[PDB]
């Protein structure tokens, strides 16, 4: 039998963990100001179709109003899970699936 007479074309990367390699539940971040016209919450929208099995939204964006925008976008349509929060100046709001 061969001890080092092998020639190896691939790499054996195995790494046993309790956590997936990577995160692909993050959708979109929307970290800028909340604009009414669509431009931001339009990946929002168009991540109900290309919904996969884990999403996530990350919004911060500043307005005068109180109105959420991106948050808005996902609830006309009707996502999983739309929630939102405030702090001062600002405003964050969040989604999953």
């Amino acid at each position: 039998m061969g001890s080092s007479h092998h020639h190896h074309h691939h790499s054996s990367g195995l790494v046993p963990r309790g956590s997936h390699m990577k995160n692909i539940v993050p959708d979109y971040r929307l970290d800028m100001v909340g604009e009414p016209c669509p431009y931001p919450a339009v990946a929002t929208l168009e991540a109900m179709p290309q919904l996969k099995k884990g999403e996530i939204l990350e919004v911060v964006s500043d307005c005068p109003q109180s109105i959420n925008n991106i948050p808005l976008d996902a609830r006309n349509h009707g996502y999983t899970v739309l929630d939102i929060q405030q702090d001062g100046p600002t405003i964050r709001y969040l989604i999953q699936k």
